[PDB]
RNA sequence: ACGGAAACUUUCGUAACUGUUUAAUUCUGUUCACUUAUUC
């Protein structure tokens, strides 16, 4: 509906544990970014009446160099392209490339699913760097950073309103994710209008062989009618609850999902779960609100 | 209500000791203040 293209340079994503990051983060990192930075600017009331209105969602950050781009099928294509029948050898060691690939162009969503191979365009190199501390022990600690090159940026698409613009003008200038207290997190918000004609397909209705996006969450009444037949991949995400006033900071309880371009075969429906451990004042939110793409 | 939050590759240390641009070498070899001339 509305891309909101911004790009990112000596950034920090991690996956597990902190000494590790990936080029990429997934979904709900936005969700549990804006929603925190509600109630230091004055209206955590309001965004909690709006999340929750259906039309209101999220996408993953996707790669964006002179074109947006979209992650591989899951499970596609299937046992029928060989693409260019010559030996078993080279058949075999060119599977594993798109198995290693990341996110298709905008232009090959169509050309991958009739028969066509290819390696991932190297958009970054994974950097880390060393710190320590000289007044404890002689302690140190290793980090990895993520450092875009080739004019690599990123694009999250949601809806346009009068209020989501205000609370993620704020967020370029604030960090957002890894380590906040360095710098590792500040972009640039490019706005825009017109997305793209090609990139419209964006449906929560019909069911004609969708894919789930964003990494999702089916709900208790419709689970296994969903699920067989399919294509997906369970992932891991959690971490230490952020809160001020607990004196303890509880484990968030463990919630896996599925990963970012996986094929289902129906249309789910997307709910809001909610982490308590043991008690909280507030109530940890979650994204878990997946798209789908007509392919 | 962000696998996050708290954190100096920091504290220490002359690129240093030693060693003549030195030894050898005449600014000298040839050269009339000269030629003509009554203090008558």
């Amino acid at each position: 509906y509305k891309l909101y293209i911004m790009t990112f340079q000596n950034a920090h994503f991690g996956s597990g544990t902190l000494d590790s990051s990936k080029l990429t983060f997934s979904a709900d990192r936005i969700f549990s970014a804006l929603v925190l930075e509600s109630l230091k600017m004055g209206k955590l009331d309001a965004f909690l009446a709006e999340a929750n209105q259906d039309k209101f969602t999220l996408t993953d950050a996707f790669p964006f160099q002179f074109g947006p781009f979209l992650p591989k099928p899951i499970g596609y294509p299937k046992h029928d392209q060989i693409d260019q029948s010559v030996d078993v050898k080279e058949v075999r060691r060119q599977a594993k490339l798109s198995k290693k690939l990341q996110f298709l162009a905008l232009e090959n969503v169509d050309d991958y699913l009739n028969g066509e191979l290819f390696e991932n365009e190297e958009h970054a190199v994974i950097d880390t760097v060393t710190k320590n501390q000289p007044h404890k022990d002689g302690n140190l600690y290793q980090v990895a950073t993520t450092r875009f090159s080739n004019d690599t940026s990123l694009y999250v698409i949601a809806n346009e309103s009068d209020l989501l613009n205000e609370l993620m003008s704020s967020l370029q200038y604030s960090g957002l994710g890894g380590k906040r207290s360095s710098g590792f997190g500040r972009f640039e918000l490019d706005i825009q209008n017109i997305p793209l004609e090609l990139s419209d397909r964006l449906t929560k209705n019909h069911s004609d062989k969708v894919m789930s996006l964003t990494t999702a969450l089916p709900v208790d009444a419709d689970l296994e009618e969903a699920m067989e037949d399919g294509h997906y991949l369970l992932t891991k995400s959690s971490g230490f609850a952020f809160s001020h006033a607990t004196n303890e900071n509880y484990r968030k309880q463990d919630l896996y999902k599925f990963a970012s371009g996986s094929t289902f075969s129906k249309t789910f429906e997307g709910q809001i779960v909610d982490v308590r451990p043991l008690d909280f004042p507030h109530a940890v939110l979650n994204y878990a609100k997946p798209l789908f793409f007509k392919l």
